[PDB]
């Protein structure tokens, strides 16, 4: 379980520092079709799913997060009333793209890795959530405050000088 969590860890560091370096050569806002956003969303998922106690899937710990940082009920709110959203997993997977949007989710992640109580109710003790591999992904989450993304209309591709 700890090699699992360090080989999630590794897998993290490389998405995250490819998605940095990539869309910043790029220049332009990201949406949906960015590969290498599509890569961190999967592998964010996959460190979220770790040491899960056997259902809201990841998206039981994910909730918990407006109650430890106010600013996160908005887009909670959201992916309850979004468009033909089903499950729980599709609730996580829509939640960690606004976050991303927002440019919150190193934030909302460090408020919840700080709160190991509340966590054990979803977690195990050795999850990578539960450890320290979850903390230093948390910190490595900031540089993504730079990623502009967008997953819904684009204000430029409406605009026209009249």
């Amino acid at each position: 379980m700890a090699n699992e969590r360090m080989n999630l860890m590794n897998m993290a560091k490389l998405s995250i520092k490819g998605l940095i370096e990539s869309a910043l050569n790029l220049g332009r806002t990201l949406d949906s079709d960015y590969a290498p956003l599509q890569q961190f969303f999967v592998v964010m998922e996959h460190c979220l799913k770790h040491g899960l106690k056997a259902n809201k899937s990841f998206w039981g710990p994910l909730e918990l997060v407006e109650k430890l940082v106010p600013e996160a009920a908005e887009i909670t709110a959201s992916v309850k009333d979004l468009p033909g959203l089903k499950t729980p997993v599709g609730r996580g997977r829509a939640w960690l793209r606004l976050a991303l949007m927002q440019k919150k989710l190193s934030e909302y992640m460090k408020a919840l890795i700080n709160k190991k109580e509340l966590l054990s109710e979803f977690y195990e003790v050795n999850a990578l959530m539960m450890e320290e591999e979850g903390a230093i992904i948390a910190g490595l989450l900031v540089g993504l405050n730079v990623i502009d993304a967008n997953f819904c209309m684009k204000g430029e591709d409406l605009d026209s000088q009249v």
